[PDB]
């Protein structure tokens, strides 16, 4: 649980955080615990056209699930937003090439919110 990102979460205004909060629920949409797990993570991942396996999804979850809970709650997910928000291009490794390869937060959230902010009508199945 990075403290710098922790502050980032608190930094997000009520409105900005609200939008991010919506994305959080989307990942766990239908989650009994409400925590974003590999299963709750892949669901949204598929929404963006991603088809990551649960076993591999665990790595993505761990990205923000430093607690080893296996699930990224609101705070854990919110960190993800700040993780790529303040991270222009830095990682523990992930080899060379677009040092980021992070779930396109831009469109990612757009899919969860179904286009919340004018523009396209929404989405089409
Ligand atoms: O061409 C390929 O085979 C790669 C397919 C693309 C999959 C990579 C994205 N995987 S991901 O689950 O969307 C993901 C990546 C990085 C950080 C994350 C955090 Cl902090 C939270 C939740 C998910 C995160
Ligand atoms: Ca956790």
């Amino acid at each position: 649980m990075d403290d710098i990102y922790k502050a980032a979460v608190e930094q997000l205004t009520e409105e900005q955080k609200n939008e991010f909060k919506a994305a959080f629920d989307i990942f766990v949409l239908g989650a009994e615990d409400g925590s974003i797990s590999t299963k709750e993570l892949g669901k949204v991942m598929r929404m963006l056209g991603q088809n990551p396996t649960p076993e591999e999804l665990q790595e993505m979850i761990d990205e923000v699930d430093e607690d080893g809970s296996g699930t990224v709650d609101f705070d854990e997910f919110l960190v993800m937003m700040v993780r790529s928000m303040k991270d222009d291009s830095k990682g523990k490794f992930k080899r060379p090439t677009l040092r980021r390869v992070r779930i396109s937060a831009d469109a990612m959230m757009q899919a969860l919110l179904g286009a919340r902010a004018k523009g396209h009508h929404h989405h089409h199945h």
